[PDB]
């Protein structure tokens, strides 16, 4: 049940033409910054972008998802927003 706000998020990074990759992490691992990508990497599409992240949300439901906007030129990280914590 992705918020209005999280779609709104999507939607700014794909309009920039960056790409989106969701990571997650365990509490643990927070710790230290560790985090993974979770689904397909570099997502250029909203209907794509919400089911990787419906898809991360079950698959990690307990760890952090947070949702990064890419710049394609270089792979520049340019914003990431963290969309679920741990329960
Ligand atoms: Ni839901």
């Amino acid at each position: 049940h992705l918020s209005l706000e999280t779609q709104e998020q999507i939607r700014q990074i794909l309009s920039q033409g960056h790409k989106i990759t969701f990571e997650h992490v365990d509490a643990r691992r927070f710790r230290t910054g560790s985090w993974q990508s979770c689904g397909t990497l570099h997502i250029d599409a909203e209907s794509d972008a919400i089911s990787t992240l419906e898809a991360c949300l079950v698959d990690y439901d307990g760890e952090y998802v947070r949702m990064v906007g890419i710049d394609p030129k270089g792979k520049r990280r340019v914003v990431e927003t963290i969309i679920q914590r741990p329960n």
